[PDB]
């Protein structure tokens, strides 16, 4: 996250973060519990991973330094990603995990509500991006999860951004005209949560940008609300 703040602890009680295994331990992607044992994170996350077993997700953890062999985790089942999925440049940058286990709600651990399709015509004036992403281009992890508040830009203004790109109704962008707060390296797969109505909504999935935080170079996301069809066809399926 670029020019964001220090989260406190149970703020994001629905991000997680995403490590692999192979060929050694490391954060690879955010992500959002949105079921007991579903985890909502990019496809382009899992670009070369070949089996859901070198994955380990960890949730209630504000700082990476919670993290130890001796740590708890949830293995991951199984890695859903959208079949249409070709690049997060072309949208469809949505993937599912199954949890091999469960997730006990509590306050350090819960799940974040879908937006409804009626929603669709609500506008968002609330709305933060977090991850333990870079804080600049050329930076690294960072241990304490990072926020940002963030205007979400029309997808007239977005496309206006990114000549050269198609940028979908399936994706949203957010960000200052003048730049300075965003996404980084490492804060893919997470949330876009915007507050409505006192309730959390799962908005976006943190996809891509042009660099980080650049001026007139909104972020672009997942449109989540465009996914909750997809998402319950996935989950709820008999
Ligand atoms: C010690 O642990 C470690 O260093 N972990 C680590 C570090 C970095 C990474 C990463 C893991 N994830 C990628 C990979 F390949 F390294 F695993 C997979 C995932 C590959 C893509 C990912 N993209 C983002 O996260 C966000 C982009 C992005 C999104 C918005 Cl909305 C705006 C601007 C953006 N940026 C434009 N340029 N940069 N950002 C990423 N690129 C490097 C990483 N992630």
């Amino acid at each position: 996250i670029v020019g964001g703040t220090a989260s406190v602890r149970g703020e994001w009680p629905w991000q997680v973060t995403l490590h692999t295994t192979s060929p050694t331990q490391r954060h690879l992607c955010g992500g959002s519990i949105i079921g007991n044992q579903w985890i909502l994170t990019a496809a382009h996350c899992f670009y070369g991973v070949e089996s859901p077993k070198i994955l380990r997700v960890y949730s209630g953890i504000l700082n990476q330094s919670e993290i130890k062999e001796d740590t708890s985790f949830f293995g991951v089942q199984e890695i859903i990603i959208h079949d249409q999925y070709k690049m997060a440049e072309s949208g469809y940058d949505i993937a599912l995990l199954k949890l091999e286990t469960t997730v006990g709600y509590g306050d350090s651990q819960r799940p974040i509500c879908l937006p409804s399709k009626g929603d669709r015509n609500v506008i968002y004036t609330d709305c933060w991006v977090t991850g333990w992403g870079y804080r600049k281009l050329r930076d690294k992890i960072q241990n304490t999860l990072q926020k940002a508040k963030i205007p979400l830009v029309t997808n007239e203004e977005c496309q206006k951004r990114y000549r050269g790109h198609k940028i979908t109704h399936k994706m949203i962008c957010a960000g200052y005209r003048e730049g300075g707060k965003d996404a980084c390296k490492g804060d893919s797969g997470g949330p876009l949560s915007c507050k409505h109505n006192e309730v959390w909504h799962l908005v976006g999935i943190t996809s891509w940008g042009e660099g980080c935080a650049q001026r007139e170079r909104p972020g672009v996301y997942t449109n989540v609300v465009e996914y909750v069809d997809w998402i319950l066809e996935k989950t709820q399926a008999v």
